[PDB]
């Protein structure tokens, strides 16, 4: 819509008060032009039509409990764009500052969000294993990291590249949360799943075999489901990113972590300018150790952190 830039206030997904960019023409829309080409929230009603309605408002103030998910779609994406214009000078998710669009209540007690090609799309959850998903702000730039991925490696959804399209959005969608600094840690969802039993969440980055995924390629998935395992076999390649940051040892070998900023850095090179769209984890690890090779050196700590890690999880 074309208007007047100005700034609301409401109130997110779990509570939190928070300020979000606004548009004023007859009515206040979730439209925030201070990003790009801008980010737009839409209202899908519950139906599974898309994108719905440009989320329109009275008065400025999102406090009713229909608007929360929309509070936090709006404000989540506006932080991921942030994140990735900030620490990697990238505009938008195609580089280009393109416009960022996301729906709100689509279908009814829908348990998951995606990115669909064009744009974010988040169910509200049934209230039992899920709250509105776009409270939790690893799960929003988990999200938008696919349009990222899209845009460059183009990693196709099945069996290993498609478990690296999962680690991937999984990696930067901590990176995000930490960059935010919203009680941050290694475990995915955390903030939506499950409103009723604490500390648990549907995955974890540092230690995958918590809920059954592999943390080594000697236990991969080799099945059909899940398009081959992609949420599944992501596992092996977190817990590599894992302690690449962090550091520890794993099935007896020992890696020095270098730190998240470095992280990022190695898998934002890798997957901008190394993989491509059949790229396996074996070609994940050359790409990471050409990536942290330009980066910092052959001799390197870094390179050699990141060799450690995929012998690590037993990646060669
Ligand atoms: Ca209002
Ligand atoms: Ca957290
Ligand atoms: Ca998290
Ligand atoms: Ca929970
Ligand atoms: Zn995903």
């Amino acid at each position: 819509i074309t208007g007047t830039s100005t700034v609301g206030v409401g109130r997110g997904v779990l509570g939190d008060q928070k300020n979000i960019n606004t548009t004023y023409s007859t009515y206040y829309y979730l439209q925030d032009n201070t990003r790009g080409d801008g980010i737009f929230t839409y209202d899908a009603k519950y139906r599974t039509t898309l994108p719905g309605s440009l989320w329109a408002d009275a008065d400025n103030q999102f406090f009713a409990s229909y608007d929360a998910p929309a509070v936090d779609a709006h404000y989540y994406a506006g932080v991921t764009y942030d994140y990735y214009k900030n620490v990697h000078n990238r505009l938008s998710y195609d580089g280009n500052n393109a416009a960022i669009r996301s729906s709100v209540h689509y279908s009814q007690g829908y348990n998951n969000a995606f990115w669909n090609g064009s744009e974010m799309v988040y169910g509200d959850g049934d209230g039992q294993t899920f709250i509105p998903l776009s409270g939790g702000i690893d799960v929003v730039a988990h999200e938008l990291t696919h349009a990222v991925t899209d845009y460059t490696a183009g990693l196709i959804y099945q069996n290993e590249s498609g478990a690296i399209n999962e680690a991937i959005s999984d990696i930067f969608g901590t990176l995000v949360e930490f960059y935010a600094n919203k009680n941050p840690d290694w475990e995915i969802g955390e903030d939506v799943y499950t409103p009723g039993i604490s500390g648990d969440s549907l995955r974890s980055m540092s230690d995958p075999a918590k809920y059954g995924d592999p943390d080594h390629y000697s236990k991969r998935y080799t099945g059909t489901q899940d398009n081959g395992g992609v949420h599944i076999n992501s596992g092996i390649i977190n817990k590599a990113a894992y302690l690449i940051s962090q550091g520890g040892t794993h099935y007896g070998v020992s890696v020095v972590g270098i730190g998240r900023d470095k992280l990022g850095k190695i898998f934002y090179r890798a997957l901008t300018q190394y993989l491509t769209p059949t790229s396996n984890f074996s070609q994940l690890r050359a790409a990471a150790v050409q990536s942290a090779t330009d980066l910092y050196g052959s001799t390197s700590q870094e390179v050699a952190s990141v060799k450690q890690a995929f012998d690590a999880v037993g990646v060669k």
